[PDB]
């Protein structure tokens, strides 16, 4: 039954990821700057403050209770953005999407972690639980665009729901949400683990890399209508190489970098993720950001699949055999990469300026890879 | 006759970079037949290694006046004669400071033997594409004499006793100096390192460098603490750096002008840090083929993407001679050379070598983003 909790985590978040991506390409024309960036960000903010909440509970009541009522939430979300039509029911609305996605993504993750115990096959089920979010990614943004250009707005979010009933059903199947169960060890306090370098730098170099994504995320178009005058239908597709080569990384790496190597893998990651970055802010044409963002992608997805299950490896090495707290503390780098993206973008392009916003966030990265080599072989209890 | 000329430099260069890296296998090896321990006599190992560059950089501004006034052919011929005393020496020398002496002579001969030959053939050949051909030729020779030299003395220290390669380069010096024997301005460089770019790129080269200047004073003395290996393997680990050193300047001479030089320069400089952070965990001879080899393609690649940013920067700005490239790579050479056995004494007396190796990784990836300085330099 070990396969089937995994079927579960690529449909979990599948689905928890599909909105998050098909809410962006429908919200600033059904509105029709500030006042809309501040929406996107309340699955950031919300999450954050809700993380070290969750961790602490999954010790108490299992994976599966908060899994089952993180589809809730999205059924709830995804119902609710069918019908409603204000700017407060839609940030009511992304509010639970995120605090529903909080609980998708740690139980997800926690689970994961829990039924797989071996690190090279851990770090195979880990890559293909982030291959179906960048799956998920890649085909959020064109279902809503096309249905919203043809069929109508309540029909992408009425069709999601019905995936979400389906995902209810599967995990009524497999995942028994019926009982709460706490888990037999008792996992370390999350400032304990706070304290320790190792999962210091592991998070952080999560985070860093995440923020790079997540800057860069509403940053380029401003800046590509600033510079290129581009048309609107293509600007979505710009992404499109990063996710894509995002899929291809987090699978083939989970495959190969438990031969490689793991501190390797993150300093590499790591490595091309700053000249990426680099070289984003000299792309001339729409064509010149193929490269760059293929580049970053492809480091990404090696830094989140070398870096997931190294906290499972730093969590068994030395702390106790419990992972909601790490897993906790590795979504709100994610998350808090998410924040810091979207509420501060315009202040601070207008501040310093795009290109020395890349800049020093890749100088940053490359700083920062030289202590990933701390967790070569980080010493055990 | 002008070929002659150029065999003879190539003789010279060849011969001169021959004792640099044959000295490598060699001094740790014979210090240790005496005695028969080497943490004591690693600093002045390393200071012994560092007195050619120290002497090198202290008679490197008076060889040019020097060569005004006297001419090309003296102070050439000044360089066999320094260099036969300093493979004589090498060849009898049982003391410290003996080998002391030895390699301060070897340091100046060294200069005197390429600043002459250099400007020699710079002067014989006056075509102005010709030293393309020529220099081109001559460096090439250089690369061969680094590719034969570590393995030389590497093989033929069990085989043919201890001074027999010392011997057959002093013979070469002989022929040497017979072929040259039947033989018939702008921009100084302390103004040359006040510009912030000719700086960045001259940090570039010497810190890539770096890597391979700390490892030739200790990397033998770590084998054979480490891996107990054969004496005939401490100069054949070498060899790989020496190929991938050849493979990867030819690649990269043809092929990084497309991709961009600075970016083939950062990425070689964050390549030598990732391959020196992975040099300390090569557990056998086998282990340091892929970190060596890896070592000397990322040094290959910071070369041939430095190099012509270096004559690019001082022909925009500056007025470019034909050895403004090569002194200004010269100096971080130099300074390199000096600077980085000198203190690895002290750094691996205090701590381990690993941490020596993380020390310069670390120093090279965070000197990397500095080469976006480069990215069309103006004015
Ligand atoms: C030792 O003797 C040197 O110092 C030469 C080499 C130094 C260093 C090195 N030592 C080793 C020792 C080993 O065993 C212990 C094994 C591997 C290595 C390697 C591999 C890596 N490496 C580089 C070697 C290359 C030489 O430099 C040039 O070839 C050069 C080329 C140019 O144009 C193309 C120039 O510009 C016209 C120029 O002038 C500035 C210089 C350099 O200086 C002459
Ligand atoms: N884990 C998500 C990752 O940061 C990411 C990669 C590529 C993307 O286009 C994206 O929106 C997010």
């Amino acid at each position: 039954s070990r396969q089937l909790v995994l079927v579960v985590v690529f449909v979990a978040l599948l689905l928890d990821n599909m909105l998050f991506t098909v809410v962006v390409p429908i919200v600033p024309t059904f509105l029709y700057i500030t006042r809309v960036g501040v929406l996107f960000a309340s699955k950031a903010v919300m999450q954050l403050l809700v993380n070290p909440f969750v961790g602490p509970l999954t010790n108490r009541i299992g994976y599966h209770i908060p899994m089952f009522a993180g589809f809730v939430i999205m059924f709830l979300s995804t119902v609710m953005f069918a019908f409603s039509g204000t700017y407060t029911l839609l940030f009511v609305a992304r509010t639970l999407q995120g605090i529903g996605s909080s609980f998708s993504s740690v139980a997800g993750l926690g689970m994961l972690a829990s039924v797989y115990t071996d690190d090279h096959e851990r770090g195979r089920a880990m890559g293909t639980a982030l291959g179906g979010l960048a799956l998920g990614l890649l085909v959020g943004a064109p279902f809503g665009s096309v249905m919203y250009e043809f069929v109508g707005k309540s029909a992408p979010f009425l069709i999601l729901a019905f995936l979400a009933l389906l995902d209810g059903a599967l995990q009524l199947c497999i995942l028994q949400p019926s009982k709460v169960s706490p888990e037999s060890a008792k996992g370390t306090p999350l400032f304990m683990l706070l304290k320790d370098p190792y999962i210091l730098v592991a998070a952080g170099s999560i985070c860093f890399a995440n923020m790079g994504v997540a800057i860069l995320e509403p940053t380029l178009p401003i800046w590509m209508m600033q510079t290129m005058c581009s048309p609107k239908w293509q600007l979505g597709l710009a992404f499109l190489p990063a996710s894509v080569s995002y899929l291809i990384g987090t699978n083939l790496f989970g495959v190969l970098a438990n031969k490689m190597g793991r501190w390797l893998c993150s300093l590499i990651g790591m490595l091309v993720v700053g000249t990426s970055l680099l070289c984003v802010p000299l792309a001339h044409n729409i064509f010149g950001l193929i490269g760059p963002n293929a580049g970053l992608g492809l480091a990404i997805g090696m830094v989140d699949s070398s870096m997931m299950p190294i906290m499972g490896h730093l969590v068994d090495l030395r702390h106790t055999s419990v992972y909601g707290s790490v897993y906790a503390i590795a979504d709100v780098a994610f998350c808090m990469g998410f924040a810091i993206g979207p509420s501060t973008g315009g202040a601070i392009v207008k501040a310093i300026g795009f290109p020395w916003l890349m800049v020093i966030t890749g100088v940053i990265n490359i700083v920062y890879a030289p202590l990933c080599y701390y967790l070569r072989s980080p010493p055990a209890k």
